[PDB]
Order: structure tokens, then sequence, then C-alpha cells
């Protein structure tokens, strides 16, 4: 019995794109907030600085017209958010899952386990049930539904898949991460400027993987080896990110020091994960860093001394997709292996042997997955 | 990193102190929900409560707390924010008290805990209940957490199935498993257009249960109570839509079709075969049981289809009787009851003197969680 491997990665996004250059005009119009000149000026500066070029959203002017509470800050809107989210999350998840299954090239009857992560709505039965039904998976698949673990849940999903894959001979785990801003969209309000930071970054996306130990070569094709998977609570961080699931939807609150609480601690997380394999040069590694806005990626870069090369996959997904929550770190893994093939590098990890996937979110929580690349040549 | 199977090393339970006897619950319920005029619903509710075989339930919710949170007691009113204010702190707090009972039986420092699995459908926030009990128990900040939110009445099974893989794949791993439920998420006043509310109100109750799960016990402090042999999960065929729950502004709005009981009853034998065929076991009455007590009718129906005697189901029916339907926690209380009653009538194993047993989680999907268990001799389990 060996290490859990990534055998396939797939991604999906809803079709409707709003460019960041268009987004402030769009946002202030569909929330009937054009009278709030200062917030609109504040929001244009945040978006000009975001280094997100474009985002996909299921939410459109049409949907918001049909569900006006979603576009009114603090209005009872959760019922109508859930009516969207209950079906759109499994639906988008299925599309991401189909791309992974196609790459994998094996029948779906070989899938033994399903790990689904989202914070974009919830019901019983959950998105894990729904995607099982939509893909016609075996009814006896062993399911782990991961609700409401926010922007670190990509890490959590992989860490769970790792133990499922490694402890069960022949197990193939379908991992799906999906987010939909129907859960997080808020109109602007002078008292809750955290909303403007959210509306500059949050976006729709689904990513899927197939995880298995002991790949059947060469008809199965590993992309990454999962070596280790850690979770930690940052010291002195209690209350830094808090989200409530309220009648108005997901109401979230960020302290001033979120970026420096991650930044002053990330080096300790890298030592905890890499010391035992004798690694201390952080630029010797390839990276999937959760792109929770520009400031989080820049702070982690500054504190680890990461060069432009090691963050270009992370920054490409932030630019082209925005903060799709749990899905982002999986999009980055996809981008990383594609770019590696395109630039004729020796490994799926940008020519590097060892790598790091970092999930960041409430607690504050750091998810650290240690990866090895696979040869391309 | 294996060396052996995940064992239950400890079990502890906690309940809120306010108890309402079922004989008193219809008068309580119709009074606090301002529903005295709804006479036909009150008579229906009395008949359901009598048939329930729930004698007693624990609740955080009191008359006083409903007076301070009257939205909760007003059918369909926006109450979720008031429900989350209660549940955000009470679920981790109740989970903590259960965990402290399990950790005392375990007799190891909490620094030995490497993983935390927390199951609840009773409120949700970020960071979740996993984070909160980690903080309340002063666990090592680098514990590996699996937060199982909103899986409903099969989550007890899910929690052990996750714990099994965490404990068997990580050498030295000790998994704290906590299942907690609080009816602040599910409490609704009666309504002529939502009859399924009367079914839940007869059943749903508060409780927390905790386990320490680990492979390779270490004497003298650690003793196994149960061995986990296998953990299975399945969708009951032709079951789509039988149990639906939405998380709405009014709280958890749930819909329980009539045919839930036949769908579970008519497929449970296939679940037992799938789980026990490889061990050459077919005599369902020779096994010990923790069956999710999702109301009297589901237990009775599984009893009839498997041929289980009164002896097999007394632990299950004891918990339904004395605690009601505490959601995820029930199957863990029943394992606790089973080993306690075994020790008390001087049986030879923690499973009522039987060698093999099964824990059955039942919930939306419809989903069946099946945990294949082995008992431990009382000699090696007790002190």
């Amino acid at each position: 019995r060996g290490s859990a491997n990534v055998l396939a990665i797939g991604t999906a996004n809803p079709p409707n794109v709003i460019l960041q250059e268009d987004y402030p005009d769009f946002y202030f119009k569909v929330t009937n907030s054009e009278h709030l000149t200062d917030l609109k000026e504040k929001f244009k500066r945040i978006c000009v600085k975001s280094k997100t070029r474009k985002r996909h959203f299921y939410l459109t002017e049409q949907i918001l017209k049909e569900n006006p509470g979603i576009a009114t800050y603090g209005a009872g809107s959760l019922d109508s958010r859930q009516k969207i989210l209950e079906t759109e999350i499994p639906k988008l998840g299925k599309e991401a899952a189909m791309v992974a299954i196609q790459e994998w090239g094996q029948p779906v009857s070989k899938i033994t386990h399903v790990v689904f992560a989202t914070t974009s709505g919830f019901m019983m039965p959950g998105a894990d049930y729904s995607i099982t039904r939509l893909l016609g998976l075996n009814p006896n698949v062993r399911r782990v539904m991961i609700y409401n673990q926010g922007c670190f849940a990509g890490g959590t999903a992989l860490r769970v898949a790792k133990d499922l894959a490694e402890n069960n001979k022949g197990a193939r785990v379908l991992v799906v991460c999906a987010e939909n801003t129907a859960m997080t969209f808020h109109g602007p309000n002078e008292n809750h400027l955290d909303v403007l930071v959210g509306q500059a970054m949050f976006s729709d996306g689904a990513a899927a993987l197939i995880i298995g130990a002991n790949p059947n070569l060469p008809e199965e094709r590993p992309v990454y080896e999962m070596v280790a998977a850690h979770q930690t609570i940052v010291p002195e961080s209690d209350g830094a990110i808090v989200a409530h699931f309220y009648e108005m939807g997901m109401s979230y609150f960020l302290k001033e020091n979120v970026i420096p609480l991650f930044g002053n601690n990330i080096e300790a997380c890298m030592e905890a994960a890499f010391k035992e394999y004798g690694i201390s040069d952080w630029n010797s590694l390839f990276y999937s860093v959760h792109p929770g806005g520009r400031a989080i990626v820049d702070g982690i870069a500054e504190k680890l001394g990461l060069d432009e090369e090691n963050l270009k996959a992370t920054r490409h997904v932030l630019s082209e997709y925005g903060n799709m929550g749990s899905a982002c770190v999986i999009f980055i893994l996809d981008e990383l292996r594609k770019k590696s093939k395109e630039e004729k590098k020796l490994t799926t990890g940008d020519g590097k042997e060892w790598g790091c996937l970092i999930g960041l979110g409430p607690g504050l929580t750091v998810e650290t997955v240690v990866l090895r690349s696979v040869p391309i040549a």
C-alpha cells in the first residue's frame, strides 16, 4: 500500500462572466445603491487593486430581479439563496466531476467514495447525495459531505480523501469542491465595509479530483503524490474571521489583522510540514496558495520570500477566476500541471520535485498538504 | 500505518438539565406555541406522543427561553438568527461536557488527541463546532478536524466511519468523536399546512455523545469497549424525496413522507447481507444492535423484517424511552447503554454477551450507515 495520488483534475464555471472593469457599475446598479458615491468610490479602488480581471457568476441581474432580497443588505433572503444553491451546487459540481472522470478514463462504477466541500448552501440530503444521483454512481459509495469550512475546505477535502484512499485497498475517491456567490452576495452598507472586500473577490467555481493509492499503470496516470496533510489553528487568532448563517445569508466579519496573523505564522507551518524531509528553501517548492484576495497572497509571498515563478499559477487563477472559495486550490493544481506541460518542464510541479497546497480560512485555520510532482519527460 | 483495527476506547454522554415527561409535553407544546385553539392538531399530537414510546426528553429550550425568543415558537416566522445565537455556543458547550466524560474514562491527557470528528445538524457557523470544542478542551492547535454539518440522523454512523479511516491510517492517532443535537434548530409551532412538524415534535430532543477512537490500545490506561470491523453507507433504492430538510429563515423545515418506514424496513435485510455475508453471518438475532431510534415505528419495522427479539432492541428502546430522538447522538448513547447494561447483568461481553454487532444510522437520502462491530470480553473491557 502506497501514498494517495491525484489521478485527475477537472474544473467548471457558470457561463455568465462580469469583467472587474465592469463590476462596480454592475454591483451599485443592481443593488440600487448609486446614491452612495463614497462607497462606490471606495469599491472602485478595491476592484482596480484586486488583480482579478474576470469572474463567473450564476447570479445575474435577472436572478437578482427575481430575488430582490438578495440585493438588499440585511433583508430576509436565505430561503431564495437556498432554492438557487440546493440545485446549482451539485449541477456545477457534476460538470467539474465529469472533466476529472474523462481524464481518469475509468468507468464511474470504480468510484468507491465521494468527498464534497461547499459553503454555498446546504440541505438534507446534501450535495454529496445529489452528485451521486446525477453521475449514476454506485448507491453504496462512502460519502463525506464537508459543509461550511469556508476557504480552507479544499485542503480539508484532500486530507479526508488521503485517509479514505490510503486505508481502503482499491478505493477511488471523487473529491468535488464547489462555491456559488448566491450564499455571500450582499448589497453595500456604510456599517459593513467587509462586504466590499468580499464583493471584490468572491466568485463561482467547481473543481473535482480522482484520488487513489496504488495506481494501475499505465491506464491510470498520477499527476501529484499526496505525502502529508496537516491542519493548524494560528496562535492569537480567535475571532479574526467569523461567518454567521443568518436570515440575510452568510454574514461575515474580518478583523484588521487577518493578513498579518496568517503572515507571521505561515513560516512555522512550512517548518512543521517540511523539516522531517529536510526542506527549508521555500523557493525550491511549487505552490497552490488559496487566493483569498491579493493581500493574502502578497503577505504569504513576503513572509516565505516566494518568487514570481512560484506564485504565477496562484496569481493566474486569482486573475482569471477570483476567490471561488474551496475550489481555488484545485484550479491552481490544474493550472500548475497544464503550464508545466506548455513550458516543457520536467515535472507536473513546474519542474520542481516537492510542493505545497495551502488552505487558509476561519479559526484562523491553515491546511497544509505536502505534494510530490510526477515526471513529464 | 495500521497494525490493527479502530477501537472504541471510551464513551461519554451529556444532556441539558430541563426534562419534560412525554405525558406533559402536549400541554407544554400547545401552550408555549400559543396554539390552544388548534384542537384537532392537539388531539393528533396527543395520539402521536402516546404512540411514541418516548417517556422523557432533555431540552435546552425552556418556557422562559421561548418567551425571550418568541419567533422560534411562531410557525414560519424568521427565527434563524435567534436559533444560531443559542446553537453557536450551546452545541460546542454540550459536546464539551460529553467529551469530558469520555476523556475521564479514557484516562489519557488531551495532548494525546490527534483528530476531532464533530457531527451536528443543530446550527452552523465559521469557525464550526470542531474549532470551538478544540478551544474549550485545550487540544493541541494542530489537531486534524472533520466537521460533519447537516447530515441528519445517520451522522452518528458517518462520524464513526470517518473516525475509522483517521485512526487506522495514522499510527498513534486518537480521534475524539462528538455528536451533539439541540432542538433550537428544529422547534416549530403547530400548523395545519405542515403536519410533519407534529412527528418531529413528538421525538426530537437534546443530547451529546463523545468517543475516543484509536487502533492499538495502550495498557494500563486504555481498554477497548468495541472493535470497528467495517463501515458501509448506501442509498435505499426508490427512496428519492422521502426525507427532505431545508435550512430556511424559519429554522430547519423538514418533510417526512409516510413510506419512510416501509422503504427502510423493506431494504434493511439487504444492508445486513451486504455487511455480514463475508463474515459468514446470516442469523440477525445472534447480533447485538445500536439502531437509530428515529421514532417507535422505524425500530418496530426493522425488528419485524430482521426477526429481532425484545432482548436485541432493549438498549435502543431504552434510549428512545429515556432520551427521545437526539439525532446523531442516539447510536452513541445506545452503545453506552449496551456496555453498561451488559456489565450490570454480568454478561460476558460489552455486546450483551454476543460476539458480533451492528450500529445502524438512518437519515435523508434515504441513507443507511452500517458499522460492523465486535464486542470485547468484560474481563478486558471493565476494571
